[PDB]
């Protein structure tokens, strides 16, 4: 069962949607960097998933 | 190194966040649907907190 690794990855992705652009210079830069280290978190937990399954 | 783990442990802690519990208003079997939803989201989100961490063994 590879299917519970991608669905778990897609849901990983589906969770990190755009930040909001709206707000103070610091609201709207600080919800940026937070997008970014989410999506950091998202990507090398995805990595370590699919290691499981080696390579 | 424990770097890859607390970075999932935010990860998740903002994936529960996302899932806020339901205020109880509207029609009876509207608040009934929606604790219905909310749970499988936030049964959902457990179940892969839960795959997450144990692929850092523990």
């Amino acid at each position: 069962d590879l299917l519970k690794a991608v669905r778990l990855i897609k849901f990983l992705y589906q969770s990190n949607p755009p930040p909001n652009p709206e707000g103070t210079r610091q609201a709207r830069r600080n919800r940026r960097r937070r997008w970014r280290e989410r999506q950091r978190q998202i990507h090398s937990i995805s990595e370590r998933i699919l290691s499981t399954y080696l390579g």
